[PDB]
């Protein structure tokens, strides 16, 4: 098993900011209740 983990980083939470300056505005805007 020892062999490249899960693809980079499993984080999900404090990530979000991670993310956030790439695919977090798309959904962000839609998760909220835009259009």
């Amino acid at each position: 098993s020892k062999k490249e983990k899960k693809k980079g980083p499993e984080k999900t939470d404090e990530y979000l900011l991670a993310r956030f300056k790439g695919d977090g505005v798309k959904y962000k805007a839609k998760l909220i209740g835009i259009d």
